[PDB]
């Protein structure tokens, strides 16, 4: 129900190795953490949650693209990339949060289905 | 030393009356109130800070493109746009910070001039 | 060896029955058509061509972006998204085009791999 | 009423001396050169045309992104970028043509203002 994709504006790769870190807003306003991973060699992170466990909130995606960069030999503008949504407000969805990386820019979709 | 820009993919238009707020990483990492303002006609936020007051540092740049979006009668995916940086004084001194907003999707640059 | 997936930011899915045309440079510096289809339910053109046919040269993806935005009620900017690459100089390779569309802006990346 | 901006995404800096060809759709489907200049050190080419010369039609924006990533040592994927789009006296009557740059990937949005 939750897939992160990241992808490599530079080298026109998948960004492999990329540490992601997903959190959940509780009912006392803090973050919690809910998932967390790191991408494959296709650019992919599967597995986060189950639809059991994914239920309505507000989420928080964080792509660890300094990281990434820094291990490129690239000194990168951004600490990291946040992706911040309600999700399963309507009842549940499958949720695909795509990143495109340079080193000063990032941008962010989100593919959002109902099974 | 600071200003953001913000820009419509839809209408192909600047964003205009945009809330932005920026906060300052504090020792406790707790993200400071640092300046706030709404974008202009023009999709620009413009005296946020001076020389003085933006030292080196971590700096968020939050964007309230929900509301944005609810204003225009159109169906938004994220709460915000954050955009977290350093600053860094051997770097070039002017930062300009852009998005380009849509419905499920935005795009961040930074551009960094002296 | 050529695919070509489409998104659509506004609606946050796939872009779905774009056009898409595959033109090759020929010698005499003209566009010749090369393979064309449209995108499926997920977004995706797969089936142009052929390890074979992909030969080396300079190829243009033109994805028919007007036409998908009129059919939602949208009259976008653009006439077309134009993808134009050289292929397969240093040997066979496989190209994923994509792009991401609004009414006023498109995104396209490459993701090149070497099988 | 046509400007073009031009932004790097992985120096984050204006796309300098960038060469940029603007071309007309004629009535027997070629493009015709229009106007064309190189990127200032702000990223932007102004000048273009005029209000009078600038008519409804069909327009082509090219951006030389292949020589602007040689002349860094970098690898590009695309030939160029094009931009194509129509001019309509019905909608705003300035146009900013704007492209964000990597490598293998670019961006551009239209701003159309009053
Ligand atoms: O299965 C896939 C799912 C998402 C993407 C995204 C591609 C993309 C393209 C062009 C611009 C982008 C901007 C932001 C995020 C993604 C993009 C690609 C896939 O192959
Ligand atoms: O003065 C200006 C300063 C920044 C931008 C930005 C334009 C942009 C274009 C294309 C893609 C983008 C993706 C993310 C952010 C900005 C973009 C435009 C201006 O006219
Ligand atoms: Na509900
Ligand atoms: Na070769």
């Amino acid at each position: 129900p939750l897939m992160v994709k990241v992808l490599d504006a530079v080298r026109g790769s998948p960004a492999i190795n990329v540490a992601v870190h997903v959190f959940r807003k509780a009912a006392d306003d803090t973050w919690e953490p809910f998932a967390s991973g790191k991408t494959s060699e296709s650019g992919e992170l599967h597995g986060l949650t189950t639809e059991e466990e994914f239920v309505e909130g507000i989420y928080k995606v964080e792509i660890d693209t300094k990281s990434y960069w820094k291990a490129l030999g690239i000194s990168p503008f951004h600490e990291h990339a946040e992706v911040v949504f309600t999700a399963n407000d309507s009842g549940p969805r499958r949720y695909t949060i795509a990143a495109l990386l340079s080193p000063y820019s990032y941008s962010t979709t989100a593919v959002v289905t109902n099974p």
